[PDB]
């Protein structure tokens, strides 16, 4: 029996296919970073930390050796827990096509959420710098009017041709950006249209992320290192209810500084 | 794991053998209907109504379409919950022989109840006419004299014979009448023995009915469709008692009005 | 023989065969939601409801027991009458290829308006609440500018992205706005063919519908159950004319409520 327990959920194996489901679904759909970053095999419920190579000082238990500490991230364990009706799971064996599954939508869009802020934008706590601080190339500034948006993100390109890294570079968008980016348009076509035209890899949405980035996909970048992928695990239940909760634990690290350009308003 | 969560349960594998054991004992020695009507198969979980093959008349979507609903009956779930002491529970693993299975009968008792009531005497909030008003021939009414008892039954055996209805014939009894004609007698043998010489199929204790039924049992009038036939199901348990249920899905259609006759006081 | 009775009818096997070939081919063309909606196979002349998995709270018929019925939607059978002249039927057999079969197409087409308009606008004396009724996204507007409808398509389609839902998204026009989507050009192309590039599905003719609609048509969200497809069958005839009429039985069910939006004036 694992520590997830879904033994003693009263859940259906029928019911557990429609969750397993819908936080698949709404995960792959929510999630932008994994679309850019190398994301690698789960290290297992084991591993604790990734080394970085490096060598801190520490003092010398004695006098005449010499002393490092190794340097190493910790991995982050984040959990979302939510709750569901047991009438909706004792529906799905009666043929119900229609159940509930709304709160499973919930906790999977706010972990991708959460991992994508958390690459993007940092988590401090995990020692994670996001791609927006390490990054050394300077930002650009999104402009309000929405048919300027591709001269910018071709100065965005220009910046990355003068860091020295070549393509395929994609562009990660806000909500907001890529909504007035596909609602507005010139020519006959969307301001977004126009960016496809720009880059060779894809224009991503990221509803997680300000602003926007301008990325290189070429590999050996952007790390993100998985100790165990997204499970759903049970917490408790009542008569009511089920108590479940959504769960991964990773930490992000990233080796080019200038492999990225960052925009914001 | 199916919806009746037994897996869950704080119930032993002899102690679940003996369980069935008595709730099939108790539930096959209440029950009387299905001697008599026609049980089909059990549809599943997903059935939920059984068509009729008629039409009813619906307003027109526009003009020049005419509009019809197909007639159907819903199924029926009958849940009956009882509680069972964990301390029985775990004396059967130890050897006991007498373990407190009462409530279970009490469980048994009732759901047999519940489904010859709805047979016989009808459920009008499941849309079930029973075979006590659905039946057109006259309602005879039967004695106080049990020693005349036998002289009504050949009467309704000779409205059975007028409504130019064959045999074999069954008489089903109130647990009243049936004590009655058992305990009289005369000429040295039970008023009951009297009556098991009139007809070619049984006398039934039937102890949910009011009054008394003879109807044939040719086949093709009384149908009792399963969807669902009984199961225990578990519900809760704490230090001390294990919650569990019976539960059944079914709904009853009689198609031969002329095919029973009832008898009452 | 079927309750069709088409062996009654004064129609010969060429005749019959230019009217089905009719009556398929306007029936095809006029048909949208079909093309959008998951169609089931036909369940025959039995089938008279369709299982929602749910429950219905109903009273006890004795204290101690637990009832419910289960929640199902009836099927509706739809009939439309139409009239051939013989002359014209005996024709077709003397090598005639200009048979008046106008009447055909008027049944077939009010045919697949009521199916239309039941799947999208509704039919309440059916059960049947409409994809527009169930729609839980915003209702969008149409503007009277035939240029600025490729700015609202894309203002749903954003909607439809806020939702969670992905494509592939196809678009169902009114006959009135597809005409003024296919009568105007910017550009040098016609506003539909600007619409063509927003949508990785389809744009639908749908001569039923008002409005607009947006919807995706991934699977799993909407649901035509048949009972049976569309036969044709005879009613009556007499020296100068054949009676007929098409025929089916269905009901729609929709699961999803954001998986589509709708659009007005």
């Amino acid at each position: 029996m694992n520590n997830l327990y879904r033994d003693l959920a009263p859940v259906t194996e029928a019911a557990w296919a429609e969750i397993e489901l819908e936080a698949a679904r709404t995960f792959k759909r929510h999630i932008a970073g994994r679309r850019v970053v190398d994301v690698s095999d789960p290290g297992g419920p084991v591993t604790a930390a990734v080394s970085t190579g490096r060598l801190i000082d520490v003092k010398a238990p004695t006098n005449g050796v010499i002393a490092h500490l190794r340097a190493s991230k910790p991995l982050v364990r984040l959990r979302v827990p939510f709750t569901l009706s047991r009438n909706e799971i004792d529906d799905v064996e009666r043929g119900s096509k229609d159940s509930d599954w709304e709160p499973v939508k919930e906790a999977a869009k706010k972990l991708a959420f959460v991992e994508d802020r958390t690459i993007f934008e940092g988590y401090s706590a995990a020692s994670i710098e996001g791609i927006r601080s390490a990054s050394s190339n300077p930002a650009l500034t999104l402009p309000e009017d929405p048919r300027e948006i591709p001269d910018v993100i071709s100065q965005a390109l220009s910046e990355l041709r003068l860091a020295g890294v070549d393509g395929p570079y994609s562009v990660l968008l806000s909500a907001d950006v890529y909504t007035k980016v596909s609602e507005t348009s010139d020519h006959g076509y969307p301001i977004r249209e126009h960016l496809n035209r720009l880059v060779d890899g894809d224009i991503i949405w990221a509803p997680a992320i300000d602003g926007a980035f301008v990325l290189t996909t070429r590999g050996g970048d952007f790390d993100l290192q998985l100790g165990t992928d997204v499970a759903i695990g049970y917490a408790s239940h009542d008569t009511d209810t089920v108590r479940l909760y959504l769960q991964e634990t990773l930490t992000f690290l990233c080796y080019t500084a200038e492999a990225s350009v960052a925009l914001s308003h």
